C-alpha cells in the first residue's frame, strides 16, 4: 500500500519531495524524474519511506 504516487504528490505539494519540476529530489538523496523516479529512489527507501507517509502524516498530525 504505503502510495510513492500520492505520497511523491503529497510532498512535492506539502515538502517532502524537492524537485526543479521534472526532477525530484529527497531530504538526503534525489529521488530521480518527478514520474520517471520520483518515487523509484523512494522504491527502494524502506529507510526513509515511512517518513515520506509521517513527514506528510506528521505534516498537519497534531494541527
Amino acid at each position: 500500500i504505503n502510495f510513492y504516487g500520492e505520497l511523491v504528490d503529497l510532498g512535492v505539494k506539502e515538502k517532502l519531495i524537492e524537485k526543479a519540476g521534472a526532477w525530484y529530489s529527497y531530504k538526503g538523496e534525489k529521488i530521480g524524474q518527478g514520474k520517471a523516479n520520483a518515487t523509484a529512489w523512494l522504491k527502494d527507501n524502506p529507510e526513509t519511506a515511512k517518513e515520506i507517509e509521517k513527514k506528510v502524516r506528521e505534516l498537519l498530525l497534531s494541527n
